[PDB]
């Protein structure tokens, strides 16, 4: 009964962790890379540009992990207004979190620890009360310095939803018509969405502006996860003869708009993408069951059921999805990275044996040589050569540390950033 959004969050964590571990092994690195460089008793077997090098590769990786830190899942709604994608929002949520239509901007829901609803409209980080939704689609319609292309989030309490805990964004977008000004879109608000669901209706046909912007979508994203939920599916409950020709027809259109028109599915997976839903039906008995309340519709338990699977299958594929696409270059960084540190040490190790070898053979001609200060002379060499012993000691265990990290680091690209 897991959330198939834990494979995120496992991976968000491993990803992260992995990250902590080649910082603490740079810094060490560097650590003795600097110690290294400043002894005044060897010839240098490192430079100063490696140790530079090295804090300058700390330097990347710790700020690396701060965006690691950060990335999230992100699902954007797209649609018109009439047709109810907030509402399948809300219904994943459980609860009234968006207006729903009688919302000029992008609302971006993020779950927040506090216990209360609050907004950040994000060209000033300046908060408005959300205390119930409608003051919060008050707070929108207040603030006329907002447009379709302003982005506020909707910061909701993590308690209320697992979704929101488990690093999940939900983005609406607004409400399409036929000369919504969208280009904009997908540049400034949607590169990082890992879900693009049109909510459609089932017997409307598509707009062109709808079908416009997933051709963007499309052109603008690689292999964009296109999700079509046909809303007001609860007609099938009086008509279902005429709904299930309806399901039919409208399943090929949306199979061919997707694996055809759009090119970013196959038919194979066309099932786990276009799905038949009620989202006011599903937010509304979520919303009595939250609270314990009873309760109906003919077919009410089969078109929950159908919502259910598309979220499953939804959260499979942005938990999936996301993994590789905002992890796999940072995991690509961190093994280049760990490379080019262990050629570091390669490199010392290396100098640190030529040196010693070097020594050992200053010691031998200086064994040839006047016996006033033998003992002592052979003596200094004996440490000097003891030194460069534990320093290549040293850069091999330091070494074979990156061997480790780039193991991790296949793992994990193994396990979480396949295709
Ligand atoms: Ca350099
Ligand atoms: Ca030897």
């Amino acid at each position: 009964n897991a959330s198939p959004l834990k494979h995120f969050v496992t991976a968000k964590k491993k990803i992260n962790g992995i990250f902590e571990q080649l910082g603490a092994y740079i810094q060490e690195s560097a650590t003795f890379l600097e110690d290294t460089y400043r002894n005044a008793e060897l010839d240098p077997v490192t430079t100063e540009e490696q140790v530079l090098d090295v804090k300058g590769y700390l330097s990347k990786v710790r700020g690396i992990s701060e965006v690691l830190a950060r990335r999230h899942m992100k699902v954007a709604f797209f649609g018109r207004t009439s047709n109810g994608k907030s509402d399948v929002i809300n219904a994943m949520l459980w609860d009234k979190v968006l207006p729903s239509g009688i919302t000029n901007c992008f609302l971006r829901v993020e779950g927040t620890d506090g216990h209360e609803a609050f907004l950040l409209t994000e060209g000033s980080e300046e908060k408005r009360s959300a205390k119930t939704v409608n003051q919060l689609a008050h707070a929108l319609h207040q603030d006329k310095q907002l447009h379709a292309g302003s982005l506020v989030s909707v910061m909701w309490p993590n308690s209320k939803c697992p979704l929101l805990k488990d690093d999940l964004v939900l983005m609406d977008s607004p409400g399409i018509d036929v000369t919504t000004e969208l280009d904009s879109w997908i540049d400034k608000f949607c590169l990082d969405a890992d879900v693009f669901v049109l909510v459609a209706n089932s017997e409307s046909t598509l707009m062109q502006t709808e079908k416009h912007f997933f051709h963007k979508v499309s052109e603008r994203l690689s292999r964009p996860n296109i999700f079509i939920l046909n809303n007001r599916w609860d007609a099938s409950a009086s008509e279902p003869e005429y709904m299930e020709e309806v399901r039919r027809q409208h399943m090929e259109r949306c199979t061919s708009f997707l694996v055809d028109e759009l090119g970013v599915v196959d038919r194979s997976q066309a099932g786990d993408r276009i799905f038949f839903v009620s989202a006011k039906e599903v937010l509304n008995a979520r919303i009595q069951k939250a609270q314990g309340m009873p309760e109906l519709a003919e077919g009410f338990q089969v078109r929950m059921f159908e919502f259910q699977n598309f979220e499953r299958r939804f959260e499979e594929c942005i938990s999936q999805s996301a993994v590789k696409t905002k992890f796999e270059q940072h995991t690509v960084r961190a093994k280049q990275i760990a490379e080019a540190v262990r050629l570091i040490m390669d490199s010392l190790h290396m100098a640190a044996r030529e040196q010693q070898v070097y020594c050992e053979e200053m010691r031998e001609e200086r064994q040839d040589r006047t016996r006033e200060n033998l003992e002592q002379e052979i003596a200094a060499m004996n440490k000097k050569i003891e030194v460069l012993d534990s320093l290549q000691s040293k850069a091999k265990l330091l070494r074979n540390k990156a061997g480790w990290l780039d193991s991790e680091l296949n793992m994990f690209t193994h396990q979480y950033l396949q295709p």
